[PDB]
């Protein structure tokens, strides 16, 4: 279902030498993806911590560390060059022993190592809050051209059907012009997946039903979505209805490019997006993979603290693909 | 869901409930109004021309047997509703002003409510759901400590019944409003023989994130709490945390909510609304449309292209709500 998602991804990855940084290198759930992901030669994984403890540790998990490369911040040789990199982007915010200091940091260590092209993406998460992964991410890698905030999507799968949900769990109170980039990114970001787009941006009311700022709101942000991306295919300011099943749309309203027929859905506000996923998943039975970053420079993505080994792999595999 | 009506069915029958259909020359109402008449379920009240409504319902093949039928321009009440609505709206309308405003089908049945000729209204299948709830608010109001109504929605699938918070009217609630709709919806939970259970949803569970969005529902627990502390609802809760047990133990333990709540109350219209209808169309749920709650007297609004059965079980969740 969703598994075969995944083996399409896997195809594009496995390879093509893609290096991912992995910080919490003493995490099993991380020791037995890595170890897994070189040992069928998929990625790099390169993993942060200290050698001894971390060879120890994957002795214990009758693990080996095959093709990982390890990097302790206490070793590493360049750390002096990546310290004065770090304080360059940081423009004077950072002093050289504020940036000393910040570089000891498995994260930040990490999103320095991507930053300098020393690898291809990152992947934390399994022991951090999801802004100790995205800090970083976003004053050292920063977001993309004409991109000013990141989004988190989500792949929603059950058998045949494949959908991705927009910024269940980033931006908070995204306003015209964050939707309308959310829905361009999320339309990219569905590509990956060999899908194709077509957007909806929801509200509860459909071109016209209700006629109040939340619903100018997501109308506006259809405007600036059609007039920044044109060959993109997304209406808005449909009820999940008109969306998702054709009978309604033609009712609620024809002459839309989407008829019934939408595969990326933006919601308006995290609240809809989150209780969104969250109800497709424990009530419709979907597999949802979660949150995945788009629109940076580099990729990067946030597991779930208590997360699953495979979500590790899984997570890298989709890592990797951002970056290829 | 369908058994869920018959539960709904049993209460009313028998008891001779008088409902309104402001639009008399609908067919979706005519043919709800022929047939609850027909089983001697309630007694229909219909508004609008005697002569136009008999023809309508004959090329309907149609009879109106326990059917009675209200024209504003001949009822012989109209005067004294007339000045009953001018006493209502303090001022704020004329005597020519009263007179036009109850020549209106929903207003006219508003009033015929208000006065006690009828127990509740059900329109909607022709107007906004503006015009049906307008009236409500200026002639019949909101109950004891109630400043609002909210739009809840019955939600079954198999043996699973639940019931969803404001999915239609007010946009953008407040802590006061959450914690209203909340204590309301439990009382319309009452109705259907569900045994309430509130979760005040958010995106965050009980500390994850703190901004003003989880805070303004986090307020809305501790005044329902405060203002209701029989009823089980513990809040600020993801859907998982709410909806699935072992979610509950982890995300939040010592909570009221074991991941069993049956009463889910949604913190914002987009929230509500996108999502009883994901439930609906992804989750194959069964949703019956906007069902308000707070008034004094029982007022629906069905969906324009409606079901005539749609109209039909209106009615009798209606008929419940005046018992």
């Amino acid at each position: 279902g969703m598994a075969d998602l995944f083996s399409t991804v896997q195809e594009k990855v496995a390879g093509k030498d893609v290096k991912i940084v992995f910080p919490e290198g003493l995490d099993e759930r991380i020791l037995e993806a890595v170890s897994k992901l070189a040992g069928n030669k998929v990625l790099n994984p390169i993993v942060i911590g200290n050698e001894n403890e971390i060879q120890a540790k994957a002795k214990e998990l009758n693990l080996t560390l095959g093709g990982v490369k390890i990097y302790d911040p206490h070793t590493y040789e360049g750390m002096e060059d990546l310290v004065q990199a770090f304080v360059e982007r940081r423009k004077g915010k950072a002093t050289e022993e504020q940036a000393r200091k910040a570089l000891l940091d498995e994260n930040y260590f990490g999103t320095m190592l991507v930053y300098k092209g020393l690898a291809d993406g990152l992947v934390s998460g399994a022991a951090h809050s999801t802004a100790d992964t995205v800090r970083p991410a976003l004053q050292i890698i920063k977001t993309k051209e004409g991109v000013k905030k990141t989004s988190g999507v989500f792949i929603m799968a059950r058998g045949e059907e494949q959908y991705v949900f927009a910024d269940c769990a980033i931006n908070i109170a995204p306003d015209s012009q964050d939707l309308a980039e959310i829905a361009i990114e999320s339309a990219n970001t569905a590509k990956m997946f060999d899908i194709e787009p077509r957007v909806a941006m929801l509200s509860f009311s459909t071109k016209g039903s209700a006629k109040s700022d939340e619903t100018e709101k997501v109308a506006d942000a259809v405007k600036i979505a059609k007039e920044k991306a044109p060959e993109l295919t997304l209406d808005g300011e449909f009820q999940f209805d008109a969306a998702f099943v054709p009978s309604v749309a033609e009712k609620k309203a024809p002459d839309s490019e989407i008829k019934g027929d939408a595969n990326v859905f933006v919601f308006p506000s995290l609240e809809a997006g989150n209780i969104g996923y969250k109800i497709a998943q424990r009530l419709g039975n979907f597999e949802a993979v979660g949150p995945i970053l788009q629109g940076l420079n580099m990729p990067v993505n946030d597991l779930s603290r208590g997360c699953n080994a495979e979500d590790v792999y899984n997570l890298a595999l989709i890592t990797a693909a951002q970056a290829l």
